């Protein structure tokens, strides 16, 4: 199959219901590794950072890996859309698309 | 399984003989998608378009699917290394790595 790329772990498709939250992640094998994510093409969502949108970034020492997290709250019906995880390291780039569907 | 992103086909790891020729592509489905490949991070191989590399692009109009493809000639030693297509819409950015391996 598919070359293997940074993402030891890809960002899902997720979805719902007005009021909940979702987290989505990546994992990525071990500077430490780099992440941006974005809504649509453009808009980085480290920007974005509040009361409905939280990043977190750690590191399994045992594993090695290296865990990026993007936490929604109180999902509201505009944040349904295409989202882009993007990580770099000092020798490569990728990135992963993925969806979130709000109900309700 | 991996949400859908731009590629219905992404470029392979590649093995390819000194002084062989070897073909990379990616397909996407449909302005057209606008492709970039890459050694590495940062070398656009736009740029490096000559005896050893060429590009071609092109639109199958039955299946609405845009190939993409890198031709590398009379491969060199150092052509082995890690690569990467970028692939742009109007509405969503993807990417994929591959490798290339030059033998003798």
């Amino acid at each position: 199959d598919d070359p293997i790329g940074l993402f030891v772990m890809r960002p899902q498709d997720g979805e719902v219901t007005v009021g909940g939250s979702i987290t989505f992640s990546a994992r990525v094998a071990g500077k430490p590794p780099v992440v941006k994510w974005f809504k649509g093409k453009w808009v980085d969502l480290s920007s974005k950072v509040g009361q409905h949108l939280q990043l977190h970034d750690s590191y399994d020492r045992a594993s090695k890996v290296y865990l990026f997290e993007l936490h929604i709250t109180d999902a509201q019906p505009a944040f349904t859309g295409s989202y882009r995880c993007e990580v770099s390291t000092k020798d490569k780039f990728d990135c992963s698309n993925f969806n979130l569907t709000v109900h309700e």
